[PDB]
Parts: structure tokens; sequence; C-alpha cells
């Protein structure tokens, strides 16, 4: 059993599928775009997953599945997972909004807090990879 099979217009990495979305859309507005295309906004859990994303990343920044609910201070991924791997930029995560503050990836791959209503050029979708029959 291996997971290399990817859907149309999606790139494989380990056991995940990544869609490098393009188009002027705000955070929650790109979050729902992932859903319709049978996935979710990218959950970054390893330095390897990050460097792959840094490789295919956009020059003008990309949206990622990280959102704040300060009422805790901390951040949560869209898949319900907490923050393991952290690629914060200098000063980050200092909420550039109090509470609800979404996270975006730069060209450098470095995360920074951004206003929930920022109209960004790109976003990164992700789903698990479709499995392989036995050898």
């Amino acid at each position: 059993f291996v997971c290399n099979t990817c859907p149309e217009k999606w790139i494989n990495f380990q056991r995940k599928c990544y869609y490098f979305g393009k188009g002027t859309k705000q955070w929650v507005h790109a979050r729902y775009a992932c859903d319709d295309m049978e996935g979710q906004l990218v959950s970054i859990h390893s330095p390897e997953e990050q460097d792959f994303l840094t490789k295919h990343a956009s020059h003008t920044g990309s949206w990622i599945g990280l959102r704040n609910l300060d009422l805790k201070g901390e951040f949560i991924w869209v898949d319900g997972s907490h923050v393991d791997y952290s690629n914060w930029a200098p000063g980050e995560p200092t909420s550039r909004s109090q509470g609800e503050d979404c996270v975006m990836m730069r060209g450098s791959g470095r995360w920074n807090d951004a206003f929930c209503d920022r109209k960004l050029g790109a976003w990164v979708c992700d789903r698990l990879a479709t499995c392989t029959p036995p050898a």
C-alpha cells in the first residue's frame, strides 16, 4: 500500500495532494473553494511539507488553513489539529488583529498574521492521496 495517486491538477507529496490555487479571494472565501474541490486549506505539520510548499509557493503570498480565536491566544488548523510545526516570520504570531486572524504564507514560506478580509492572489488546498492496491 502506497499513496502516490493524485487528482487532476493536484501535486503529490508523501501521502498528501496539494492544489496551488490562484485568484483574488479572502481567507474564508478561499477556504470554501477548497471544500467544493473535495479538500481543505493546507495544514502544515512538518519542515519537509513546508519546504515543498515554499518550492511551489506564490511570489505575492498564499493563504493557508491557519486561523486564530485569540480568546485562547493560540492558533488552530482547519482539520481540527493544533500547532506542531511553526514557520513564523520576525515578530509573529503577534495578532495583526486581536482575535480572528488568519495566517498566510509568503514567497519565503514564512507565516505571518493577516486580516481575515485580505484579498490574496493565491491559496493552497490539500487532501490525502488515493491509495494503491497490494504488490
